[PDB]
């Protein structure tokens, strides 16, 4: 079955690190598409260049982002459009997969650690399907706790009232369902840590959820963050004149 | 032409996300041999466990340090130099005049597959820019008519070799014919590529690459430390997350 990963980006420091190390993850993976979205006006030369180096499936996305602070929310709806046929395309595959296709989406924030054996968990899917995901929520891991091959309860700690406590990256959703559920989108006014639920809570109920990784028992992907670089130096050369070449990409 | 990777690590929370990372990273490159030292008390099952099922070609070693990853690289050198101490994988190591290339590279940075295809052309020591490292968007050699004539740095520029350790690449067969080079653990903050490189070759000798140091095919990053306010409290509780769920 073919997997969908909606990864939103926006242009920082180490954007470009952070697409590299994730093109090149998805490069070990068969049947992926990605479906990457960056967050602005238009698509950037950056973006452009990796995807066609990349050598992978992909289609380019773009929208811009216009109290809680929540990140990527606009571009994860916008490839569910791009999916449910409302076009949005820029760049790469423009037709998304008609209706009665076989799929999973997953959504891979662009800066997480994922194990080229999570993908393999993904890929049998019937609604939805989670796994542990570590360092992340404050804990560990975070994670489903399973008993007699169902989720019967959750292993968090910060909001527990969450109907489901788990990261944007401990779960993936049949695209059948998320077609035959059109009203299925991510919430920009959720309370913070709410975000997942409010897309969650419209396709299915926590009983139901597919226990992946050997009964949620492995961790195969880590919610990571990348340090903001030092630019003293960088600074002080650009006051000087003399500020690295910004005709040699970062 | 194979390169072998020197790569010092050391447990903490995040060691493994690095190590997947950087392993998944290496199983795109041809003939790559992966020297892997744990800064440990003793070889531990994660990092065991982690080369066994990576399918790469590699050697693993220990040895502690009561730090910068000085020890490891130095006995992945030692290594290298028929002195054994493997604890794990390929136990012999390349035979005496065998023809390779050497590059340390810290589990922390990015590196980007066609980073490896530039170093195998390396005579002596090669050279590249290095991104989002001293301060700088990126630190590199400035080349003029294939040679290195300056470097574009900032943070103190006395060093005789101001790159990162990420930004070079040294051929075996030199580091086997100067087998007293390596690097100096008491090097002081920014000197340790320095320590090594002058055994082996001069500043103006170094061979640029990465189209004459025009492309950044590295990078500097490093982690956030994860939070672990909840899993305080969870432990307190008497439920804190599994220990024989590794993460
Ligand atoms: O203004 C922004 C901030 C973030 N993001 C992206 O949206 C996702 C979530 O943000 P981040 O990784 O910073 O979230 P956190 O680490 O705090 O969950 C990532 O894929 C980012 O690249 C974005 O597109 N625009
Ligand atoms: O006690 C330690 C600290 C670090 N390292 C390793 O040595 C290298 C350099 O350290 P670090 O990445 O923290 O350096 P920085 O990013 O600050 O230059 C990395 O490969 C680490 O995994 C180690 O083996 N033992
Ligand atoms: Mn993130
Ligand atoms: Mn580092």
């Amino acid at each position: 079955m073919t997997i969908y990963v909606v990864t939103p980006t926006y242009a920082r420091l180490v954007q470009k690190a952070e697409l590299v190390r994730l093109s090149q993850t998805l490069s070990l993976v068969p049947r992926l598409h990605w479906l990457l979205v960056e967050d602005a006006e238009g698509p950037t030369p950056l973006v452009s260049g990796l995807l066609a180096a990349s050598g992978l499936l992909f289609t380019h996305l773009v929208v811009l982002t216009p109290w809680v602070h929540p990140r990527g929310v606009e571009q994860r709806n916008k490839a569910l459009d791009w999916l449910r046929g409302r076009g949005g395309a820029v760049g790469g595959e423009k037709d998304p997969p008609p209706p009665g296709t076989q799929g999973v989406v997953y959504f891979a924030d662009d800066d997480n650690t994922y194990s080229r054996e999570l993908f393999e968990e993904m890929r049998w899917t019937r609604g939805v399907s989670v796994w542990p995901v570590g360092l992340v929520g404050g804990l560990r891991f975070e994670g489903p706790q399973v008993q007699d091959g169902r989720v019967v309860g959750f292993h968090t700690a910060w909001e527990p009232s969450r109907p489901f406590p788990v990261d944007m990256a401990g779960f993936a959703v049949a695209l059948p369902l998320l077609l035959d559920k059109p009203n299925a989108q991510f919430d920009s006014t959720a309370p913070r840590g709410h975000l997942e639920s409010s897309l969650l809570s419209h396709l299915v109920d926590p009983k139901d959820l597919e226990p992946r990784a050997a009964n949620c028992t492995r961790v195969l992907v880590w919610h990571t963050r990348t340090e903001k670089p030092k630019m003293k130096q960088e600074e002080q050369l650009q006051r000087q004149g003399r500020g690295s070449d910004p005709a040699i990409e970062v």
